[PDB]
């Protein structure tokens, strides 16, 4: 069914939150064990958000592996997504050093560090090209090489040091700075132009590691970027463009992280943004 029609359909009889009920009362359960692990109370944001064991990230050290952070592997797509939380005071270390195991190139952040006035998430990356950040734990440098920004979201290109071997790679940090504090946003455009920066900078393609995507938890406003990216993708790739279904794509990427998608009106945004991102997909 033309997913159009499906929106039409659930707007006039204001069914949104009947449709997001059934998603939740049917999403995968899996175990979380490591996440639960007294050792790692510290390391985690949100106490009701958690990895699951099959496909959480493990850092590449014997002390401790734990990071709150799942791989969203999509098979007919191509695409692979690490979704995680906002990085904590004690954490920022663990995060530079998945981003430097994994190979990633980008790092979409879809939060600010302050909203509704509290923090959402430690200030990770330097604001001045000559103060660096030296990550002592896990053997990192991070520098500030330039800063683009415009009005929906600002791009930066960082310097990541391994400073065990004095290997250097381009990280590209995405920063989208205007969700609001309460609800979604009213039009899909400035998020759409946002995804198509993203993927224009080769950080979505499979010569590198997956993207690191993450908001506050890391399953509202992430879950909504990796879910419009792949049904888009699949729009692109099928002979019957009108064959996707979001909410099947949703639920398989809900095997993969727990909670993708966390009200009713982000799941009818997430429609109105590949409805909206089809009318280019589909040849304009
Ligand atoms: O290490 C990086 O991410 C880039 S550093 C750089 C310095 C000078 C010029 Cl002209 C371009 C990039």
């Amino acid at each position: 069914m033309e997913m159009e029609k499906e929106f039409e359909q659930i707007d006039k009889s204001g069914s949104w939150a009947a449709i997001y009920q059934d998603i939740r009362h049917e999403a995968s359960d899996f175990p979380s064990r490591v996440a639960k692990l007294p050792k790692n109370k510290n390391r985690n944001r949100y106490r009701d958000v958690s990895p699951f064991d099959h496909s959480r990230i493990k850092l590449h050290q014997e002390d401790n592996d734990y990071i709150n952070a799942s791989l969203i592997k999509m098979e007919e797509a191509q695409r692979s997504y690490i979704l995680t939380q906002g990085p904590l005071p004690n954490t920022v270390g663990h995060f530079w050093e998945m981003v430097w195991e994994q190979k990633s190139r980008g790092v979409v952040m879809l939060n600010r560090v302050m909203e509704k006035g509290s923090l959402k998430c430690a200030q990770y990356w330097p604001q001045k090209e000559e103060k660096e950040m030296i990550f002592e734990d896990t053997n990192l440098k991070l520098t500030l090489i330039s800063e683009d920004i415009k009005s929906y979201y600002t791009v930066r290109q960082l310097e990541l040091e391994n400073l065990t071997t004095q290997e250097t790679r381009e990280i590209l940090h995405f920063h989208y700075t205007t969700w609001p504090d309460f609800g979604v946003p009213e039009s899909p455009a400035s998020f759409l132009n946002f995804l198509f920066k993203v993927r224009e900078s080769g950080s979505l393609s499979p010569e590198h590691g997956p993207v690191v995507v993450h908001c506050s938890a890391g399953i509202g406003r992430s879950g909504t970027f990796c879910l419009a990216d792949t049904c888009l993708l699949l729009m692109d790739k099928r002979k019957d463009p009108s064959s996707v279904d979001i909410k099947k794509v949703l639920l398989e990427m809900r095997k993969f992280r727990m909670g993708l998608i966390q009200t009713a009106d982000q799941l009818r945004f997430s429609y109105l943004a590949v409805i909206e991102g089809a009318k280019f997909i589909m040849g304009d």
